DNA sequence: TAGGCCTGGATC
DNA sequence: TAGGCCTGGATC
């Protein structure tokens, strides 16, 4: 749905990858054995991305803010386990794969490349670049 | 299909 | 992690 926009590039570089595995925490979306790393395509809302696509609903605010918080909490945990199992994690938010700021289809491959292969601490890819996971 | 709203939903 | 609605475009 958005997983594709990114998935399409993966095979674009051949990169050996499996999909949505429920045997790995946070059930990654893309799993790559070619580097012992997993990727995530998190929607900006459910996971509270401090990006333009995040808007606290005006209804049942407290019910959504608390539900969301538990999500972030679950990601933190998820990532942490993955890292424990010798996995490198990368998060690519939607705000940088769909929307009025979405990385030009170039910048991605160009950024995914320097990552996936050329090693590097876990990190996240957003509309304004890629930074250490944190 | 482009995004912009509005809510929960289905599962496990 | 949505799907249902509604707008406004590009493709044909
Ligand atoms: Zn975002």
């Amino acid at each position: 749905a958005i997983e594709k926009r990114l998935a399409s590039l993966l095979t674009g570089q051949g990169l050996a990858f499996r999909v949505q595995d429920a045997s790995l925490p946070g059930r990654p979306d893309f799993v790559v054995d070619e580097y012992r790393c997993v990727i995530f395509t998190h929607g900006c809302f459910w996971h509270h991305h401090h990006c333009y696509l995040f808007k606290v609903p005006a209804t049942r605010t407290e019910f959504w803010l608390e539900k969301i918080g538990k999500n972030v909490e679950r990601d933190r945990r998820d990532i942490s386990r993955l890292q424990e199992l010798g996995w490198r994690v990368l998060i690519v938010w939607e705000c940088a794969l769909r929307g009025r700021e979405k990385l030009t289809d170039e910048a991605l491959t160009e950024r995914l490349e320097e990552w996936i292969c050329g090693e590097g601490a876990s990190a996240q890819i957003d509309t304004q670049g890629i930074h250490l996971l944190a």
